[PDB]
Protein backbone atom coordinates (compact mmCIF):
# COMPACT_ATOMS: atom_id res chain seq x y z
CA UNK A 1 0.00 0.00 0.00
CA UNK A 2 0.98 3.40 -0.45
CA UNK A 3 1.27 4.21 3.75
CA UNK A 4 3.30 1.07 4.06
CA UNK A 5 5.62 2.61 0.99
CA UNK A 6 5.63 5.91 2.98
CA UNK A 7 6.79 3.98 6.27
CA UNK A 8 10.02 2.57 4.38
CA UNK A 9 10.79 5.41 2.99
CA UNK A 10 10.78 7.57 5.76
CA UNK A 11 13.58 5.16 7.11
CA UNK A 12 15.59 4.86 3.90
CA UNK A 13 16.16 8.05 3.18
CA UNK A 14 17.15 9.07 6.94
CA UNK A 15 19.81 6.49 6.02
CA UNK A 16 20.76 7.85 3.19
CA UNK A 17 21.88 10.69 4.82
CA UNK A 18 22.61 9.52 8.03
CA UNK A 19 25.47 7.19 7.56
CA UNK A 20 27.51 9.69 5.42
CA UNK A 21 29.90 10.63 8.33
CA UNK A 22 30.48 10.36 11.77
CA UNK A 23 28.04 7.91 13.55
CA UNK A 24 25.52 6.19 11.22
CA UNK A 25 22.70 6.63 12.93
CA UNK A 26 22.78 10.42 13.40
CA UNK A 27 22.31 13.62 11.08
CA UNK A 28 24.99 16.20 11.85
CA UNK A 29 24.20 19.29 10.99
CA UNK A 30 25.82 19.01 7.22
CA UNK A 31 23.75 15.89 6.63
CA UNK A 32 20.35 17.58 7.92
CA UNK A 33 21.19 20.80 5.59
CA UNK A 34 21.93 18.20 2.65
CA UNK A 35 18.30 16.31 3.48
CA UNK A 36 16.89 19.20 3.44
CA UNK A 37 18.23 20.96 0.49
CA UNK A 38 18.38 18.15 -1.73
CA UNK A 39 14.62 16.15 -0.39
CA UNK A 40 12.24 18.76 0.62
CA UNK A 41 12.75 21.61 -1.68
CA UNK A 42 9.31 21.81 -2.41
CA UNK A 43 8.21 21.98 1.05
CA UNK A 44 11.35 24.27 2.49
CA UNK A 45 13.34 26.95 1.53
CA UNK A 46 17.01 26.03 0.27
CA UNK A 47 19.22 26.55 3.11
CA UNK A 48 21.93 28.65 2.25
CA UNK A 49 23.45 30.13 5.32
CA UNK A 50 25.25 29.01 8.38
CA UNK A 51 23.07 30.29 10.75
CA UNK A 52 20.08 28.73 9.63
CA UNK A 53 21.75 25.36 9.84
CA UNK A 54 22.51 26.21 13.23
CA UNK A 55 19.09 27.00 14.16
CA UNK A 56 17.10 24.42 13.02
CA UNK A 57 19.67 22.02 14.29
CA UNK A 58 18.99 23.55 17.79
CA UNK A 59 14.69 23.37 17.03
CA UNK A 60 15.05 19.45 16.36
CA UNK A 61 17.81 18.48 18.62
CA UNK A 62 15.77 17.80 21.48
CA UNK A 63 17.97 15.28 23.82
CA UNK A 64 20.79 18.21 22.99
CA UNK A 65 23.51 15.69 22.00
CA UNK A 66 24.17 18.13 18.98
CA UNK A 67 22.68 15.81 16.10
CA UNK A 68 19.20 14.73 14.84
CA UNK A 69 18.76 10.52 16.10
CA UNK A 70 15.77 9.12 14.44
CA UNK A 71 13.20 9.97 17.15
CA UNK A 72 13.79 13.62 16.23
CA UNK A 73 13.50 13.60 12.68
CA UNK A 74 10.37 11.15 12.93
CA UNK A 75 9.36 14.54 14.84
CA UNK A 76 10.97 16.89 12.15
CA UNK A 77 8.81 14.48 9.71
CA UNK A 78 5.39 15.29 12.12
CA UNK A 79 6.29 18.94 12.05
CA UNK A 80 6.41 18.90 8.23
CA UNK A 81 2.99 16.56 7.71
CA UNK A 82 1.45 18.91 10.28
CA UNK A 83 2.23 22.27 8.47
CA UNK A 84 0.91 20.98 5.08
CA UNK A 85 -2.40 19.55 6.75
CA UNK A 86 -3.26 22.66 8.29
CA UNK A 87 -2.51 24.25 4.75
CA UNK A 88 -5.65 22.95 3.64
CA UNK B 1 11.23 13.43 -4.26
CA UNK B 2 10.22 10.32 -2.10
CA UNK B 3 10.07 12.14 1.28
CA UNK B 4 7.50 14.58 -0.12
CA UNK B 5 5.38 11.52 -1.51
CA UNK B 6 5.38 9.84 1.89
CA UNK B 7 4.70 13.33 3.58
CA UNK B 8 1.53 13.58 1.42
CA UNK B 9 0.67 9.59 1.70
CA UNK B 10 0.33 9.82 5.57
CA UNK B 11 -2.18 12.88 4.69
CA UNK B 12 -3.86 11.29 2.12
CA UNK B 13 -4.68 7.93 3.74
CA UNK B 14 -6.00 9.93 7.20
CA UNK B 15 -8.69 11.21 5.70
CA UNK B 16 -9.31 8.55 3.53
CA UNK B 17 -10.50 7.01 6.37
CA UNK B 18 -11.36 9.50 9.02
CA UNK B 19 -14.27 11.29 6.51
CA UNK B 20 -16.07 8.41 6.07
CA UNK B 21 -18.29 8.81 9.11
CA UNK B 22 -19.04 11.19 11.79
CA UNK B 23 -15.79 13.51 12.93
CA UNK B 24 -14.39 13.77 9.37
CA UNK B 25 -11.08 14.84 10.99
CA UNK B 26 -10.88 12.10 13.39
CA UNK B 27 -10.62 8.52 13.52
CA UNK B 28 -13.71 6.15 14.92
CA UNK B 29 -12.62 2.46 16.07
CA UNK B 30 -14.63 1.43 12.33
CA UNK B 31 -12.47 3.41 10.44
CA UNK B 32 -9.33 2.96 12.50
CA UNK B 33 -9.77 -0.89 11.86
CA UNK B 34 -10.15 -0.85 8.50
CA UNK B 35 -7.44 1.30 7.98
CA UNK B 36 -5.38 -0.93 9.77
CA UNK B 37 -6.63 -4.03 7.82
CA UNK B 38 -6.40 -2.56 4.25
CA UNK B 39 -3.08 -0.30 4.62
CA UNK B 40 -0.98 -1.91 6.90
CA UNK B 41 -1.54 -5.46 5.70
CA UNK B 42 2.04 -6.24 5.74
CA UNK B 43 3.19 -4.37 8.96
CA UNK B 44 0.22 -5.84 11.18
CA UNK B 45 -1.92 -8.56 12.18
CA UNK B 46 -5.68 -8.22 10.53
CA UNK B 47 -8.11 -7.18 13.25
CA UNK B 48 -10.52 -9.89 13.85
CA UNK B 49 -12.26 -9.34 17.29
CA UNK B 50 -13.95 -6.44 18.59
CA UNK B 51 -11.49 -6.24 22.19
CA UNK B 52 -8.45 -5.98 19.82
CA UNK B 53 -9.83 -2.85 17.96
CA UNK B 54 -10.91 -1.27 21.62
CA UNK B 55 -7.03 -2.28 23.27
CA UNK B 56 -5.78 -0.26 20.02
CA UNK B 57 -7.91 3.10 20.64
CA UNK B 58 -7.00 2.63 24.06
CA UNK B 59 -3.18 2.99 23.24
CA UNK B 60 -3.62 5.20 20.30
CA UNK B 61 -6.04 7.60 22.39
CA UNK B 62 -3.77 10.45 23.89
CA UNK B 63 -6.68 13.19 24.67
CA UNK B 64 -8.87 10.82 26.20
CA UNK B 65 -11.70 11.97 23.57
CA UNK B 66 -12.68 7.99 22.19
CA UNK B 67 -11.18 8.82 18.66
CA UNK B 68 -7.34 9.01 17.04
CA UNK B 69 -7.34 12.56 15.26
CA UNK B 70 -4.14 13.38 12.87
CA UNK B 71 -1.72 14.15 16.05
CA UNK B 72 -2.52 10.72 17.23
CA UNK B 73 -2.62 9.39 14.06
CA UNK B 74 0.78 10.99 13.06
CA UNK B 75 2.65 9.10 17.09
CA UNK B 76 0.78 5.58 15.57
CA UNK B 77 2.58 5.80 12.23
CA UNK B 78 5.86 6.55 14.85
CA UNK B 79 5.44 3.50 16.11
CA UNK B 80 5.51 1.52 13.41
CA UNK B 81 8.21 3.55 11.68
CA UNK B 82 10.72 2.77 14.91
CA UNK B 83 9.47 -0.98 15.53
CA UNK B 84 10.41 -1.26 11.97
CA UNK B 85 13.67 0.50 11.73
CA UNK B 86 14.88 -1.96 14.93
CA UNK B 87 13.73 -5.02 13.52
CA UNK B 88 16.56 -4.17 10.99
C1 LIG C 1 8.69 28.26 0.06
N1 LIG C 1 7.72 27.17 0.05
C2 LIG C 1 7.55 26.39 -1.17
C3 LIG C 1 6.97 25.07 -0.67
N2 LIG C 1 5.66 25.32 -0.08
C4 LIG C 1 4.59 24.46 -0.43
C5 LIG C 1 4.70 23.80 -1.66
C6 LIG C 1 3.73 22.92 -2.14
C7 LIG C 1 2.59 22.67 -1.39
C8 LIG C 1 2.41 23.29 -0.15
C9 LIG C 1 3.36 24.15 0.40
C10 LIG C 1 2.96 24.76 1.71
N3 LIG C 1 3.21 24.77 2.97
N4 LIG C 1 3.98 24.32 3.85
C11 LIG C 1 5.01 23.48 3.84
N5 LIG C 1 5.43 22.91 2.72
S1 LIG C 1 5.77 23.14 5.31
C12 LIG C 1 5.53 26.45 0.84
C13 LIG C 1 6.94 26.88 1.25
C1 LIG D 1 2.64 -10.50 11.39
N1 LIG D 1 3.60 -9.59 10.77
C2 LIG D 1 3.74 -9.58 9.33
C3 LIG D 1 4.32 -8.21 9.02
N2 LIG D 1 5.64 -8.10 9.64
C4 LIG D 1 6.70 -7.57 8.86
C5 LIG D 1 6.56 -7.68 7.46
C6 LIG D 1 7.52 -7.20 6.57
C7 LIG D 1 8.68 -6.59 7.04
C8 LIG D 1 8.88 -6.45 8.42
C9 LIG D 1 7.94 -6.88 9.37
C10 LIG D 1 8.38 -6.69 10.79
N3 LIG D 1 8.15 -6.02 11.87
N4 LIG D 1 7.39 -5.17 12.38
C11 LIG D 1 6.36 -4.46 11.94
N5 LIG D 1 5.92 -4.58 10.70
S1 LIG D 1 5.63 -3.38 13.02
C12 LIG D 1 5.80 -8.57 11.01
C13 LIG D 1 4.40 -8.71 11.62
C1 LIG E 1 30.33 6.20 5.43
AS1 LIG E 1 30.08 6.39 3.50
C2 LIG E 1 31.71 5.73 2.61
O1 LIG E 1 28.68 5.50 2.96
O2 LIG E 1 29.91 8.07 3.14
C1 LIG F 1 -19.02 11.13 4.53
AS1 LIG F 1 -18.81 9.94 2.99
C2 LIG F 1 -20.45 10.02 1.93
O1 LIG F 1 -17.43 10.39 2.03
O2 LIG F 1 -18.63 8.32 3.59
CA1 LIG G 1 25.98 10.84 10.65
CA1 LIG H 1 19.83 14.82 19.36
CA1 LIG I 1 -14.54 9.98 11.33
CA1 LIG J 1 -8.20 11.25 20.70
Amino acid sequence: SELEKAVVALIDVFHQYSGREGDKHKLKKSELKELINNELSHFLEEIKEQEVVDKVMETLDSDGDGECDFQEFMAFVAMITTACHEFF
